């Protein structure tokens, strides 16, 4: 299953191309300005086979709890209501969100003890690096 | 998780567009002739969180065991070696197979107590209906 190395609290240390990723998602200007300034903490935990990913920022908090491979309802930081599925591929935690005939993916993997999140929407690709706290 | 109603032995009673589906997969003529004549039995079982799907036919037997949402190595009836993931979406068991930069999906759902498998490759769509034995 998901490596226990994912478990813990993670702080954003780098973000690249997040603005265009938010634009591709339909996020408006004022919201993107705050989104580009946020430095969220992401907390990954598990209880039995339920994994929880919580994101905390001054602007917005989000939380999802899920079992691998089982679709669930999600409300995103920009208030999309999506049907989402998290899978595990070569140790990477891959989240797909679907809504309104669209889809985006957020892939999280460990790289030299950092967690790297790659967000993709319509060919736009964002990379966010987190340091374990 | 997967409904217990999937569990059991299932016999093929109908197949539509399987030949074009096999063609889309790259299956040769002599093999497709046997594939179109086969009436496989599919046995679905589970042990803990490992689900097993076994297919039995005079021509070829196959078996996959997997956990939902976790990628695994699969060898298909036509001898493709794929990386596959089975997910659960609105009660449907959705299998994606990837190999050589290609992908196909086999979605299995229960319809009035029958199991219906829909196989899709490059816009070709096959429907196979099974009756519980
Ligand atoms: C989560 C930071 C708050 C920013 C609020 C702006 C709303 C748009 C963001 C939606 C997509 C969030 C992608 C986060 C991926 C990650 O975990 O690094
Ligand atoms: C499994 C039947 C034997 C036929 C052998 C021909 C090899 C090509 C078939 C590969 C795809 C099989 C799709 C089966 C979907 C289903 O479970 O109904």
């Amino acid at each position: 299953g998901m490596s226990n190395k994912f478990l813990g609290t993670w702080k954003l240390v780098s973000s690249e191309n997040f603005d265009d990723y938010m634009k591709a998602l339909g996020v408006g200007l004022a919201t993107r300005k705050l989104g580009n300034l946020a430095k969220p903490t992401v907390i990954i935990s598990k209880k039995g086979d339920i994994i929880t990913i919580r994101t905390e920022s001054t602007f917005k908090n989000t939380e999802i709890s899920f079992k691998l491979g089982q679709e669930f309802e999600e409300t995103t930081a920009d208030n999309r209501k999506t049907k989402s599925i998290v899978t595990l591929q070569r140790g990477s935690l891959n989240q797909v969100q679907r809504w309104d005939g669209k889809e985006t993916t957020i892939k999280r993997k460990l790289v030299n003890g950092q967690m790297v999140a790659e967000c993709k929407m319509k060919g736009v690709v964002c990379t966010r690096i987190y340091e374990k706290v």
